[PDB]
């Protein structure tokens, strides 16, 4: 509790006894992406309560008849800006749902909108518990404890705090492996992500947002599940794969994935998490912790990758530069 | 409307009557889950007390949802009935108490031993749209919502599917020429990308798993139209193929703005809009949940002229039926 959030531990504390029986995580790209974890999390631990995910302007739209009253709606944006999630909150809030509003801005639209507001830190000094992910965390496992005792809140704060030590010695590790992969796909014009559970918005954002977005690259994020259902027919030994492997109760289909790719393709790229040193985190929560590191290890492939194509992650030709 | 309902849709939806369910879960892999995207659009905008979700059937087993139970239904699907994923998800859901009810084309097959319930549906050049996979699920979808919350739809929902041959027909008719014109502009595009919203969505998403990467060995990816413009966006240029769907749900909107951005700065568009389409005789309360159907009925056709042009065989492949894995 020490180490929450003074705004999580309000909301957390205003939280108990209230009557809450879906919860709706909302954003848009990037920090859609960042929920999928949480979405696992409720699916593996709620017992009543239920969960969805949608990205902001599709909740709006789509306007699920269970929004209401007996909502917590937990939505986020990077600058807070972004209108569709300003808007999301306006809307849920406007239906009498519970609204927290994550953000690196607190005077943003969307803090204005949302009832709660949680800050998140980011940069290079930013530690695990305290960032976009971890705070999501601190909310999401807070949640669960107030309104239903779910016991697992004290191994994942004590495992966010152990975390960046991981993330540490997990980037000192992989060093020569991301400037390997930025070598290696200088010019490879598509390369595909793939994971499944908790790791699949991890793949999902780095296919949407490090590749299309901030590279120009082509990319898809599949589901390792799903590869044996269609996808796996591209694959030869000439198409990039970048596969993540977590500790998740999903990994075996991450496992299957690999030993096929193996066979019949060769351009592979494999983040495993087991490689990685989780004997401070607890059991209980080392499948939820998983994506947090793989997610950060990614940033610095991104960022040699970046430097090797000439191609800055920074720069755009749409986004904030044109009307749409 | 119930005379129209396939008899083994109709016997489930009697042994539904005063059962307690407060969860549906939607199960399958590839090519059968995307064809319940829709049936989760349906539950999200038409079920005030069922919960739903939509999983592949290997991602459902392991991440082992802890509300399944003996309050929950699962819908699977497999068009064969040998899906081993789909298989063991309809045998961990029975032996969790839940209820099961599986589509298939083969009564006889491994998932409709397992399943509590079986479904058929018909498939072919001859299959009219209530009788296909998408006719059937939906037959169950509205029935349920019709039986365990008296939801109003069921009548429409039917009768529009009823309708909805007609529309395929006509459909079929006015994109031919687009359909060949598509296959002859795409022969050598190596990367074709998707994307629409709502329950359109997984029609975009079986196009690109399915048709192109799976039949085609062409690169795809489904773009969501809401996600399209935090972040994906930036990849368009005029080179960049996209096939755009519009759809006739509440979510037709991002769709709209992503075909004009798209418009502006790309130029190999692919455009399937279901307004261009005849729905006259389909009820507007449902208009929105079966122009997906619609949608995906063209897309086969352009499936087929692609297929032809690159002389790729849509039931080619190189590892599917073919090695171990």
């Amino acid at each position: 509790t020490a180490k929450v959030n003074r705004e999580v531990q309000a909301f957390l504390q205003d939280l108990k006894g209230k009557t809450i029986d879906h919860v709706f995580f909302v954003a848009c790209g990037g920090s859609s992406a960042i929920m999928y974890p949480s979405k696992y999390v409720f699916d593996r631990e709620s017992k009543s309560i239920n969960s969805d995910l949608y990205s902001a302007n599709e909740f709006i739209q789509r306007n699920p008849v269970q929004l209401g009253e007996k909502s917590l709606v937990i939505l986020c944006s990077h600058s807070g800006n972004t209108p569709e999630t300003v808007k999301a909150a306006a809307f849920a809030r406007g239906k009498g749902a519970l609204t927290i509003a994550m953000t690196f801005k607190p005077e943003s639209p969307l803090a204005q909108e949302a009832q709660y507001v949680a800050q998140y830190d980011w940069g290079d000094e930013a530690l695990a518990i305290n960032t976009n992910y971890g705070v999501l965390y601190q909310i999401v496992f807070g949640t669960l404890q107030v309104l239903e005792n779910n016991t697992k809140f004290e191994q994942a704060i004590e495992g966010l705090d152990q975390l960046q030590a991981v993330y540490e010695k997990a980037l000192k590790q992989e060093a020569d492996n991301a400037k390997q992969f930025a070598k290696a796909h200088e010019k490879e014009s598509i390369i595909y992500t793939m994971a499944s559970g908790a790791n699949y918005g991890v793949a999902y954002s780095y296919s949407i947002c490090i590749l299309m977005e901030m590279q120009w690259i082509h990319s898809h994020a599949i589901h390792a599940g799903e590869y044996f259902h269609g996808p796996f027919e591209i694959i030869d030994e000439s198409v990039p794969f970048i596969i993540l492997l977590g500790l998740d109760e999903t990994r075996p289909l991450e496992e299957r994935a690999l030993t096929f790719s193996k066979k019949y393709g060769k351009k592979l790229t494999v983040l495993d998490a087991a490689s990685y040193d989780f004997t401070a985190i607890d059991d209980s929560v080392k499948g939820y912790l998983a994506p947090l590191v793989l997610n950060r290890v990614l940033r610095s492939y991104a960022d040699e990758l970046a430097e090797e194509r000439n191609h800055p992650l920074s720069h755009r030709r749409y986004m904030w530069k044109v009307e749409y």
